[PDB]
Order: C-alpha cells, then sequence, then structure tokens
C-alpha cells in the first residue's frame, strides 16, 4: 500500500476543489450579470413602448 | 436573483470544506509519520539491545 501517495492525492483534490469553488462563484456572478441585463433591457423597452403609446 | 446570491454561499461552503479537508490530511500525515518514526526508532533500539 501507498499511504503517502493516497494523502498526496487528497491534498491535490482538496487544493483543486478550493480553487474551482472560487471559479464557480465567478460563473454565478456572470449569470447574475446576464440575468440583470435581461431584466434591464425588458424594463426599459417596456417604458419606451408606453411613452410612445401615450403619445400615439 | 435569489438562485444566484445563495449559490454564492455554496461556493463559499465548498471553499471552506476544501481547506478543512487539507488541514485534516496534513494532521493525518504528521500523525502517521510520527507513528512510523517512533516505531522505527524503537525497533533499532531493540536490535542494538538484543531484545
Amino acid at each position: 500500500p501507498d499511504v503517502s501517495s493516497a494523502l498526496d492525492k487528497l491534498k491535490e483534490f482538496g487544493n483543486t476543489l478550493e480553487d474551482k469553488a472560487r471559479e464557480l462563484i465567478s460563473r454565478i456572478k456572470q449569470s447574475e450579470l446576464s440575468a440583470k441585463m435581461r431584466e434591464w433591457f425588458s424594463e426599459t423597452f417596456q417604458k419606451v413602448k408606453e411613452k410612445l403609446k401615450i403619445d400615439s
């Protein structure tokens, strides 16, 4: 058996998990930006419609 | 934007569990290396002392 190789494997895993978890956070923030901009485009076009409509 | 802000807490949770895991692996490592070392030392002492 290889107790030393097993532990080193887990440190490797542990260290990657910690770095990828940080990267997950950034992908969430990207979709957040996406979702918020979709909300903003719709809202603002809604306003445009209304403003023209109440002016023919 | 609910699914996002609490998914962020998810990232933070994974990050903390990662660190914790590493801390624990290192402690296991120290423990095993001390166990091997003590055992080897005792063994050599035994041999030099003819039981």
